[PDB]
């Protein structure tokens, strides 16, 4: 908008930014790739702007490490990290099989 | 509305979540923390989604190095950084001394 970010906002737009990121990482990604896509999560992690949420998603990530073998197993890697926050927060789970339906393709239905 | 976010929409909520990460960003970060934001900014660069907006910023950092010294010449980097893509885009030039009224305090004019 206009004005500075509530924590909502940033989330909505992270969120987009880190799926899209996912979506279009490599499906065969290189051993540097892979790296780097791990460490850039991990630095995330220490600089998501909302303090209590940066904590928790770093005790989230400790727990589950990225996989960041390929574009599948980081973009549902990611999705169940949001997931875990969705149920945190008390907001529905959502479905994993159609992460590139929501952020790559549109859904099937072609309502996009 | 739940969609795929195109080059605008992702742009638009990467630049937010890219300048709140930089207002947040420590007054006095660590050797670490300053070596982090660098590699966070160059891992950036080489997977944001958008295959010619990638290049393109990764010609600019070359040229001029993030800035993570401090939160002010982070956010400052950043909002030069931002500057020279409005500039190719023909976008007006944002003033980078309100950086942290539009992104962290609000307009002075109480607005927010
Ligand atoms: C790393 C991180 C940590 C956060 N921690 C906290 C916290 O501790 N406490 C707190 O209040 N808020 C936290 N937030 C904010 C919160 O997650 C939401 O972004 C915010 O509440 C806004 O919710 P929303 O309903 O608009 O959807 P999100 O912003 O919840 O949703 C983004 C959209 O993406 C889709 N989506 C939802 N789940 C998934 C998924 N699993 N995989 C792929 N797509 C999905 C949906 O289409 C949805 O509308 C965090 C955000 C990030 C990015
Ligand atoms: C790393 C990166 C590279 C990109 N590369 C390209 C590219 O090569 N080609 C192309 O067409 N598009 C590119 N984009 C997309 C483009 O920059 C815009 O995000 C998009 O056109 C939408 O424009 P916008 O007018 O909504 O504002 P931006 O999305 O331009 O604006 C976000 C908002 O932030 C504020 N703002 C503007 N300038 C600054 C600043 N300098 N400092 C602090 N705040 C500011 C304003 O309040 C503005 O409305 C890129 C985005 C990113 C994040």
């Amino acid at each position: 908008e206009d004005c500075p970010q509530d924590r909502e906002e940033l989330g909505r737009n992270t969120w987009a930014f880190l799926h899209t990121l996912a979506a279009y990482y490599p499906d065969m990604p290189t051993p540097e790739q892979q790296q780097d896509m791990a460490q850039f999560i991990h630095i995330f992690s220490k600089f998501y702007p909302c303090e209590e949420c940066a904590e928790d998603i770093r005790k989230r990530i400790d727990r589950s490490q990225p996989d960041t073998s390929t574009r599948v197993s980081f973009s549902q890697w990611l999705c169940r990290l949001h997931n875990e926050v969705n149920r945190k927060l008390g907001k529905p789970d959502f479905d994993c099989s159609r992460v590139d339906e929501r952020w790559r393709d549109g859904w099937k239905d072609g309502s996009c």
